[PDB]
Protein backbone atom coordinates (compact mmCIF):
# COMPACT_ATOMS: atom_id res chain seq x y z
CA UNK A 1 0.00 0.00 0.00
CA UNK A 2 2.35 2.43 0.94
CA UNK A 3 5.09 0.97 -0.88
CA UNK A 4 2.68 1.04 -4.01
CA UNK A 5 2.51 4.79 -3.13
CA UNK A 6 6.36 5.18 -3.57
CA UNK A 7 5.77 3.29 -7.17
CA UNK A 8 3.42 5.46 -8.71
CA UNK A 9 5.43 8.31 -7.41
CA UNK A 10 8.97 6.98 -9.05
CA UNK A 11 6.80 6.57 -12.23
CA UNK A 12 5.74 10.65 -12.25
CA UNK A 13 9.47 11.17 -12.62
CA UNK A 14 9.22 9.06 -15.89
CA UNK A 15 7.96 12.29 -18.04
CA UNK A 16 10.84 14.12 -17.02
CA UNK A 17 13.20 14.32 -19.73
CA UNK A 18 16.60 13.11 -18.59
CA UNK A 19 15.59 10.28 -16.11
CA UNK A 20 16.76 7.32 -15.97
CA UNK A 21 15.61 5.89 -12.70
CA UNK A 22 14.92 6.66 -9.37
CA UNK A 23 14.48 5.32 -6.14
CA UNK A 24 13.02 5.97 -2.23
CA UNK A 25 15.66 4.67 -0.02
CA UNK A 26 15.13 5.07 4.21
CA UNK A 27 17.26 7.19 5.62
CA UNK A 28 20.99 5.58 6.31
CA UNK A 29 19.23 2.61 5.50
CA UNK A 30 18.33 0.60 2.54
CA UNK A 31 15.77 0.81 -0.76
CA UNK A 32 12.38 0.78 -0.68
CA UNK A 33 11.28 1.40 -3.96
CA UNK A 34 12.95 1.11 -7.16
CA UNK A 35 12.90 2.56 -10.92
CA UNK A 36 16.73 2.02 -11.44
CA UNK A 37 17.43 0.45 -14.98
CA UNK A 38 19.49 -2.52 -14.54
CA UNK A 39 22.68 -1.32 -15.25
CA UNK A 40 23.09 0.49 -11.90
CA UNK A 41 23.73 -1.68 -8.35
CA UNK A 42 21.21 -0.71 -6.45
CA UNK A 43 23.25 -1.48 -3.28
CA UNK A 44 25.86 0.94 -4.49
CA UNK A 45 23.22 3.85 -4.47
CA UNK A 46 22.17 3.01 -1.03
CA UNK A 47 25.72 3.51 -0.14
CA UNK A 48 26.22 6.11 -1.78
CA UNK A 49 23.15 8.14 -0.52
CA UNK A 50 23.82 7.29 2.96
CA UNK A 51 27.30 8.58 2.91
CA UNK A 52 26.03 11.36 1.08
CA UNK A 53 23.64 12.13 3.65
CA UNK A 54 26.14 11.59 6.56
CA UNK A 55 28.70 14.06 5.09
CA UNK A 56 26.25 16.45 4.18
CA UNK A 57 24.61 17.03 7.18
CA UNK A 58 27.78 16.84 9.80
CA UNK A 59 29.23 19.72 7.54
CA UNK A 60 26.25 21.50 7.58
CA UNK A 61 26.33 21.35 11.41
CA UNK A 62 29.43 22.78 11.24
CA UNK A 63 29.49 25.19 8.38
CA UNK A 64 25.55 26.59 10.17
CA UNK A 65 24.02 26.61 7.24
CA UNK A 66 21.16 24.46 8.61
CA UNK A 67 19.52 21.17 7.71
CA UNK A 68 21.07 19.17 4.48
CA UNK A 69 18.03 19.44 1.53
CA UNK A 70 19.71 17.90 -1.20
CA UNK A 71 22.94 16.74 -2.81
CA UNK A 72 23.59 16.79 -6.94
CA UNK A 73 26.70 15.26 -8.84
CA UNK A 74 27.89 16.42 -11.90
CA UNK A 75 29.69 13.57 -14.09
CA UNK A 76 30.66 13.97 -18.07
CA UNK A 77 28.47 11.09 -18.71
CA UNK A 78 25.93 11.09 -16.04
CA UNK A 79 24.07 12.86 -12.89
CA UNK A 80 23.59 11.53 -9.70
CA UNK A 81 20.84 13.57 -7.47
CA UNK A 82 19.70 12.77 -3.52
CA UNK A 83 16.41 14.75 -2.27
CA UNK A 84 15.65 14.48 1.78
CA UNK A 85 12.64 14.55 1.35
CA UNK A 86 10.84 13.57 5.38
CA UNK A 87 11.88 10.56 6.04
CA UNK A 88 13.57 8.93 2.80
CA UNK A 89 15.96 9.80 0.35
CA UNK A 90 15.20 9.99 -3.47
CA UNK A 91 18.38 8.71 -5.53
CA UNK A 92 17.82 10.05 -9.40
CA UNK A 93 20.01 9.12 -12.42
CA UNK A 94 19.99 10.92 -15.06
CA UNK A 95 21.44 12.04 -18.66
CA UNK A 96 24.29 14.21 -19.07
CA UNK A 97 22.07 16.03 -21.67
CA UNK A 98 19.53 17.35 -19.07
CA UNK A 99 20.02 20.69 -17.98
CA UNK A 100 20.07 21.38 -13.97
CA UNK A 101 18.08 23.87 -13.72
CA UNK A 102 15.12 22.86 -15.47
CA UNK A 103 15.70 18.68 -13.62
CA UNK A 104 16.21 20.54 -10.23
CA UNK A 105 12.98 22.26 -10.80
CA UNK A 106 10.80 19.66 -12.57
CA UNK A 107 11.80 16.98 -9.97
CA UNK A 108 10.96 19.41 -6.91
CA UNK A 109 7.41 20.28 -7.65
CA UNK A 110 6.88 15.77 -8.46
CA UNK A 111 8.39 14.99 -5.33
CA UNK A 112 5.92 17.47 -2.76
CA UNK A 113 3.51 14.05 -3.37
CA UNK A 114 6.40 12.58 -1.17
CA UNK A 115 5.26 15.15 1.93
CA UNK A 116 3.10 13.65 4.44
CA UNK B 1 53.27 34.85 -9.29
CA UNK B 2 50.95 32.05 -9.25
CA UNK B 3 48.98 33.07 -6.40
CA UNK B 4 48.33 36.55 -7.73
CA UNK B 5 46.45 35.09 -10.32
CA UNK B 6 44.15 32.21 -8.24
CA UNK B 7 43.57 35.30 -6.18
CA UNK B 8 42.22 37.10 -9.04
CA UNK B 9 40.53 34.30 -10.33
CA UNK B 10 38.73 33.78 -6.57
CA UNK B 11 38.11 37.57 -6.93
CA UNK B 12 35.85 37.59 -10.48
CA UNK B 13 33.93 34.75 -8.69
CA UNK B 14 32.51 37.84 -6.20
CA UNK B 15 31.08 39.33 -9.15
CA UNK B 16 28.43 36.73 -9.45
CA UNK B 17 25.33 37.26 -7.34
CA UNK B 18 25.30 34.71 -3.81
CA UNK B 19 28.63 34.16 -4.09
CA UNK B 20 30.22 34.08 -0.13
CA UNK B 21 33.81 33.35 -0.82
CA UNK B 22 35.53 30.56 -2.52
CA UNK B 23 38.84 28.79 -2.16
CA UNK B 24 41.20 27.05 -4.30
CA UNK B 25 42.24 23.67 -3.06
CA UNK B 26 44.71 21.03 -3.81
CA UNK B 27 42.98 17.27 -4.26
CA UNK B 28 46.20 16.55 -1.60
CA UNK B 29 43.95 18.42 0.92
CA UNK B 30 45.66 22.02 1.42
CA UNK B 31 43.98 25.54 0.79
CA UNK B 32 46.46 27.18 -1.78
CA UNK B 33 44.17 30.65 -2.37
CA UNK B 34 41.26 31.37 -0.34
CA UNK B 35 38.60 34.01 -0.56
CA UNK B 36 36.69 32.63 2.39
CA UNK B 37 35.02 34.69 5.18
CA UNK B 38 36.14 34.46 8.94
CA UNK B 39 33.36 32.42 9.71
CA UNK B 40 34.07 29.55 7.52
CA UNK B 41 36.40 27.10 9.13
CA UNK B 42 39.12 26.81 6.19
CA UNK B 43 40.20 23.27 7.58
CA UNK B 44 36.43 21.83 7.51
CA UNK B 45 36.25 23.07 3.96
CA UNK B 46 39.10 21.25 2.53
CA UNK B 47 38.20 18.05 4.10
CA UNK B 48 34.97 18.23 2.67
CA UNK B 49 36.01 18.90 -0.37
CA UNK B 50 38.58 16.05 -0.82
CA UNK B 51 36.19 13.10 1.13
CA UNK B 52 33.48 14.90 -1.34
CA UNK B 53 36.28 13.84 -4.42
CA UNK B 54 36.86 10.75 -2.87
CA UNK B 55 33.33 9.65 -3.21
CA UNK B 56 32.20 11.04 -6.11
CA UNK B 57 34.95 9.74 -8.12
CA UNK B 58 35.01 6.36 -6.29
CA UNK B 59 31.28 5.91 -7.55
CA UNK B 60 31.54 7.53 -10.90
CA UNK B 61 33.93 5.02 -12.03
CA UNK B 62 31.97 1.80 -10.54
CA UNK B 63 28.79 3.39 -12.31
CA UNK B 64 30.62 4.19 -15.51
CA UNK B 65 29.80 7.71 -15.12
CA UNK B 66 33.07 9.12 -16.31
CA UNK B 67 35.21 11.71 -14.99
CA UNK B 68 33.70 13.96 -11.96
CA UNK B 69 32.86 17.38 -12.93
CA UNK B 70 31.25 19.10 -10.15
CA UNK B 71 29.55 18.79 -6.63
CA UNK B 72 26.47 20.92 -4.90
CA UNK B 73 25.24 20.38 -1.25
CA UNK B 74 22.19 22.70 -0.90
CA UNK B 75 21.07 23.05 2.51
CA UNK B 76 18.74 25.09 4.32
CA UNK B 77 20.92 28.46 4.56
CA UNK B 78 23.62 27.77 2.07
CA UNK B 79 24.96 25.65 -0.57
CA UNK B 80 28.47 23.95 -1.02
CA UNK B 81 29.48 24.08 -4.57
CA UNK B 82 33.18 21.54 -5.53
CA UNK B 83 34.27 22.02 -9.10
CA UNK B 84 37.13 19.78 -10.23
CA UNK B 85 39.29 21.73 -12.73
CA UNK B 86 42.52 19.84 -13.36
CA UNK B 87 44.60 19.38 -10.39
CA UNK B 88 42.54 21.69 -8.26
CA UNK B 89 39.10 21.72 -5.91
CA UNK B 90 37.12 25.18 -6.33
CA UNK B 91 34.93 25.04 -3.26
CA UNK B 92 32.37 27.64 -3.35
CA UNK B 93 29.75 28.69 -0.51
CA UNK B 94 26.40 30.70 -1.75
CA UNK B 95 23.20 32.12 -0.27
CA UNK B 96 20.00 29.48 -0.40
CA UNK B 97 18.38 31.96 -2.30
CA UNK B 98 21.16 31.94 -5.47
CA UNK B 99 19.25 30.33 -8.48
CA UNK B 100 21.48 27.10 -8.83
CA UNK B 101 20.84 27.75 -12.47
CA UNK B 102 22.51 30.87 -13.11
CA UNK B 103 25.20 30.17 -10.85
CA UNK B 104 25.95 27.25 -12.02
CA UNK B 105 26.05 28.55 -15.65
CA UNK B 106 28.48 31.70 -14.44
CA UNK B 107 30.35 29.65 -12.32
CA UNK B 108 31.53 27.25 -15.47
CA UNK B 109 32.46 30.50 -17.49
CA UNK B 110 34.50 32.14 -15.31
CA UNK B 111 36.50 28.82 -13.43
CA UNK B 112 37.61 28.35 -17.37
CA UNK B 113 40.30 31.01 -16.86
CA UNK B 114 42.08 27.82 -14.34
CA UNK B 115 42.98 25.87 -17.32
CA UNK B 116 46.87 26.14 -18.20
ZN1 LIG C 1 17.27 5.01 -19.52
ZN1 LIG D 1 32.86 9.71 4.75
ZN1 LIG E 1 22.98 8.15 -19.09
ZN1 LIG F 1 2.69 11.56 8.04
ZN1 LIG G 1 28.67 37.32 1.94
ZN1 LIG H 1 33.99 8.26 3.34
ZN1 LIG I 1 24.80 32.65 3.65
ZN1 LIG J 1 49.61 24.30 -18.30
Amino acid sequence: PMIEFFQEILISLKKIKGIHGSAIIERYGGIISSTLPGWVNQELIAALATHILKISEKSASELNLGTFLDAIIENERGKLLFYAIGDKIVSVITTHDAKLGILDMKLRAALEKLKF
